[PDB]
């Protein structure tokens, strides 16, 4: 009817890292604990976290205990030992919650029988039972009346009205796309989806370069696909307009080198953070993105690419794993209050159709990703298909999903040599 | 917890006077009696009314001929005054109500004892608590006599009402004409290709419902944020295009319109929950509470494929079909119409929907949306609402106006 | 090697509700219990249930304990507390049985080694081992010789011979179908299967109406699809011949109302019980059907419809769940000793064939339902398909499975307006 | 538990006289000896018989040339009288039998210790107990010499028998002619579309088997009740149509015929189990006991798809194929022919059966039933039995008569 070993880890994980506390607070409340010992500890830490926030210590906790007189400590240290990982922490919180809910239900049953054996009004008992089951149901996210939501929406309209910006939110750097898309707003998820070799990795690089150079803003990229050196080397080729194949092959002119050196200096000026760790769990990416957001102030985060990410617990069907990863990414974007852009790859059936450009259906094949991506961009290169079209050297960016406006298409220039996207005229 | 003597006196009093029996029949029924012998005598006495009204001891014998005469005569000796009787009838009912509660208590303990996801346990616990609260009896079967009378009263109400529609109106006159309306306990499915304006059509329905019918509604938006959704509706009301809103391109004339729309919308009662992925069980639990607390007469879910079952099924279609069944069960339980939106992979037809996991079989009403201008020609400003399935019978089509910029539906 | 917590619940569940005892008796025997304490309790209750049957109390049990002197009681009350649900009861009985069987096997092994170390005849030991494993195997349903079965069959033939009935068993109300089908016999499962909108819900209503009116017999319907009000409202339309669409729309003439009122009076005369609970588990339906059979005496039960029912434990493939539900329904029909009729829906592929009528294969698509349904009926409306056939207003009932006779087809009249089936001429 | 000296004397006695060795060879074999040295000397001595019959010490040396001579001479000194020898041979065998039992005991403990469904544990426990009981030795391998002699004896029995059929006859002469018959340890599959009379054909087989061959049979009827099935057979015997039986339409002349058929059927030994859904493991356990207790020489299962494996498999075909393998294993273990009926989704052919989960590969014999009148013409009263697969080789077809009303099969 209860599990202590579980509660032990919940309290312990809260002791070692304070940040863990809120996470537990979302999952649990003081009274899912069977032990009064634990309910007190849950209470004091819950209060302590708000007052001291992140910098909560063990000596500081001890001093607070002494002032209260609540304390009489080795046990606390033992609990600290018992600390468990964030993923396991979520797991043990869940099992604690289920036991608690089970206890609560059985208790209601016991009471109703007792009340029933005694003589009381039927209406009173059932209404209270309704209230009690409602309370158990509440213990999480609730319903919102339109009046409260309306007030926040109006405030958002005010901020848009009061802005001096041609494009609200972070600009992409590509004028026609940037105008019709209205930009990248804080807390939304953007999806750049294209077939392999369509230049989405390059497009990401163009975006982050344009952001750092023109807007003077820092960005972060998790590159699961290519190493940080390859990413930077490609970027230098984009800046200096020295062909990438020559750089990698090792054939360069002294004049070409000086151009590359200068490009390196200018790039060093810009603030850009790279993580090339090959396969990250959503939990891993979340942790890294959190701290990177705190230490460095990043207004944009790119993940390349989506399919390379994996859930903390693997499932058998592929689609559920993707859909889960997507759902987390959107959750992260909101949490960080910055735009998050995830890249995605398209399956073979895209090119089996006579149109040869991407469609919404092609993305579905990967899962129910679309449901919460606030903007969806496709990349297409007809040229990719063959030599012949006299068109070539051009690439088209399709705007499959917008919250603001209708479906539209934007044509831009793409130079295969330097792997650089540029505005047409 | 029942009394043989307290109710036993009810039977005696019924034997003595045949005018006593309708009085007890009003207060209590056969199920409330603890003893089979009392229930049986209660049964025959109630049935005695139809087919001699006042023969007080020889129809008793007559009933015995087709079916303890000394014993009932002993019961005859035990009887009480009519003022006495109402009191003892009340105590018989409460003891019966007591049993129902105790039974519920035992069941609730059992549920806790079982092994299920706690959400499931909470969901199943709510259903039993609500059913017993409504019925006052553990048993859910109803004799047709009781149902028939209630139906007749309902028929009176339908006749005496000025139609329009006996069910909840969409706000669109012609569609509302072909459909009886949205009745309590049925599932309505709005299915269309992406960008056909089904999300907007839902907003139009709930808005028209709130303003004209003064009725509360609930929307579960799995796709777009509660904030995102609301701006939409404000855009529909004030007729200011979303692109202008966001761009910062708007003017003061635009604003005040948006503010007024915000005030007007705040007047209406509409509840929103945006949870990115809901299980059907979560949704019923939440809708369960929302129906009790705020009394919402309509529920919209956007959209269907975003929902998932408590236990995952294979591969897809069965999982989606499972969701449909759950929503239907929700509509039945909450006794309100529930509308779920669905996405589709010339016009659209039923076959296209079947590829999506065969929802058509569990649905009481199916609506499609089609916008010929979206495919792109010929002069047009219109979008058509198709009815694939109606419990009544015929498939029919309703045109309506659609404004691309405001994403607003209107009667022609 | 054993589980007490399990045995605790088995005894407890028997204490609170006597009816639970036989269920346990089917699953378990006195000696699957590791505790002598439990074996005594199992023994006394097993004996007690037969003598007192359903009305077995706690004071009465205590008095019996005292007369025996077996008793010396708080523990018994604690056991009563420990009572578990019917579904869980089945689950814990299973785990008790497995431990018991495991113990039994290991014991045989121990003995054989002991016997082996000692000097005994090989033939004697192995034969006894064969006997012992046979006993474990027995502890459930056995083989029946044809001689015993023949005697019961002959008795059934006698009852058919000695009957004054044109149709033995419950009549359907439709003369041609009723004659060739020979009727609905006690303890068999009938399946009415048709595509959505083919009028099976209406056909059920016709059957139950005809039963109550003509034969003066009570019936029960579990309507998972439509509410009790909708079901009754439709039925009133069938009786009064007032079109259903007018009733629901609210357009009626005072003359039409009086007809409806009279129909309500006549319907109130008939005994029909309705349960509109939306999704029932097989366990739920079984419990309700049991008590409804005991309190009210119902000779017919209809379930509309099959796919809406669900097993106590959900499985991943759909077909296994259906097949399980079917299997339970047949088991219920036998148990209740009354005919049980379940309605089933047919998938899209029925109308993808040029014949456009249902076939046995169409039903298979839903699972191995057919294996035990004692009669299978299909409904077909060619008219449903289009206006044109000059035929219309007619519906055909196909007799796919019969135990008595060959495959046959019966044509009947169907009025779309009133949603009523009627005999043709 | 063996004795070096007790058996050691057996070896000595074999050294002394070459007429002693066939006496011990009759009682015991090489496996019964505890020591490798004894087994090896036993081996060479047994093989010494074929290729000098009576050289008592120099073939010993001869065997040593191609392969402890002082030691065996010590064994030579230890020997005993021929009456003595039979006794010590008996004790060697029993100690050996002892070991087999103890080994079985250890294994049985292990099985209990493992984690499986208890039915599985009981099934696996039975198989080991039966094999050791039959073999008297833990090991199941047999040298071909022993098998060859048994085969030869069997060949004698086949030759000296008046055929007809060396295997179990169906009752239908021409079919029985083309098939050797139903032999012990093989799987026969009767596959046909619904209503082709495969259930009836089975009843005809088991009836003809019981009446003429005086042999017991077992049927697992998963589809129809034991009562339902039996009436059928009574209908077949008395030639009274089922529709008349049930309708109450029958006459006294009909009855007595049914009663006589009931008496005649009661004379025959036939065992029925109707369990709606059986696992294959349950079926073997039950058939295991039924074969031992009542000694049934034939088993029929109606029908195949209704069976299910101990562990569920995906999606379907593999699950069904698994069932086939299990039944084959059952036929092998019980050493009797096992016949399973199957349903099919011009004539019917092997391809149609393969769609059903590829049973053809595990089956020793495959029979199809076809009734051209059922499809409906031309004058006809006949149904054909097709052989798709025979271990011998050729596919062939056998006509037979079929009476629609009695559902009865007969020779033309
Ligand atoms: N190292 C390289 N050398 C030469 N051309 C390249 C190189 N990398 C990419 N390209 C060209 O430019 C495009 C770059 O796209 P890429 O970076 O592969 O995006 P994605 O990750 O979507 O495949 C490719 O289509 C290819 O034609
Ligand atoms: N500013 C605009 N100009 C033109 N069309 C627009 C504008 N804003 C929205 N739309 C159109 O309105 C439609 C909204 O449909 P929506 O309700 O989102 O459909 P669904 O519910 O299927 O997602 C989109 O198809 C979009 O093309
Ligand atoms: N409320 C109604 N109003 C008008 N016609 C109806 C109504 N309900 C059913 N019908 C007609 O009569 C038939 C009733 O069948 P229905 O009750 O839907 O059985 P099922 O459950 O098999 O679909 C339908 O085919 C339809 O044409
Ligand atoms: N009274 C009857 N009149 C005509 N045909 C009948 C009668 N009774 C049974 N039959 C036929 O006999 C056949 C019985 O076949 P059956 O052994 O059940 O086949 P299966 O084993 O494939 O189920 C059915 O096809 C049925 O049509
Ligand atoms: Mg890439
Ligand atoms: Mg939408
Ligand atoms: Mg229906
Ligand atoms: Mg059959
Ligand atoms: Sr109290
Ligand atoms: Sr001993």
């Amino acid at each position: 009817p209860c599990d202590e070993s579980a509660e032990r880890a919940v309290l312990g994980s809260m002791l070692e890292d304070p940040e863990n506390i809120p996470l537990v607070l979302e999952y649990l409340k003081e009274e899912d604990f069977c032990i009064d010992e634990h309910k007190l500890l849950f209470r004091v830490l819950t209060n302590l976290w708000s007052e001291y926030g992140n910098k909560l210590d063990f000596v500081l906790i001890k001093d607070h205990l002494e002032k209260k007189n609540l304390l009489q400590i080795d046990w606390l240290e033992e609990l600290y030992e018992e600390a468990v990982s964030p993923d396991t922490l979520e797991e043990v919180c869940k099992i604690v919650k289920q036991r608690s809910a089970q206890r609560a239900i059985i208790q209601l049953g016991i009471e109703l029988i007792h009340k029933g054996k005694e003589n009381k009004d039927f209406h009173t008992l059932i209404e209270e039972a309704q209230s009690r089951i409602f309370s158990i149901a509440e213990s999480s996210t609730q319903f919102y009346h339109v009046k409260d939501v309306a007030e926040e929406v109006i405030e958002l309209i005010y901020k848009f009205k009061s802005s001096d910006r041609l494009v609200t939110g972070l600009p992409s750097g590509f004028t026609e796309l940037d105008l019709k898309t209205t930009g990248f707003h804080p807390g939304d998820l953007i999806i750049l989806a294209a077939r392999p070799g369509m230049g989405k990795t390059a497009f990401m690089l163009s975006i982050i370069y344009n952001l750092a150079k023109d807007e003077g803003k820092p960005s972060a990229v998790f590159s699961l696909e290519m190493s940080k050196e390859q990413l930077v080397m490609r970027l230098l080729s984009m800046m200096s307009e020295v062909p990438l194949f020559k750089i990698r092959s090792g054939s360069i002119s002294n004049e070409d080198l000086k151009k590359l050196e200068a490009s390196a200096i200018e790039l060093a000026k810009y603030d850009i953070y790279l993580d090339d760790t090959p396969a990250l769990t959503t939990t891993d990416l979340r942790i890294r993105a959190r701290k990177l957001r705190k230490e460095k102030e990043v207004e944009f985060v790119a993940v390349d690419y989506l399919q390379l990410l994996r859930p903390p617990v693997r499932k058998s069907p592929r689609q559920e794993e993707v859909a889960e990863v997507s759902r987390n990414l959107k959750a992260l974007a909101k949490e960080l209050r910055i735009p998050v852009m995830a890249l995605a790859q398209l399956s073979r059936e895209v090119e089996k159709r006579s149109d040869k450009r991407p469609q919404l259906a092609d993305l579905r094949e990967s899962g129910q990703i679309e449901q919460d991506a606030d903007l969806i961009l496709f990349l297409h290169r007809p040229e990719y298909y063959t030599k012949k079209p006299n068109e070539q050297g051009i690439a088209e960016v399709i705007i499959a999903k917008q919250r603001q406006g209708p479906t539209d298409i934007v044509k831009l220039a793409f130079i295969k040599e330097y792997t650089k996207f540029a505005n047409l005229e």
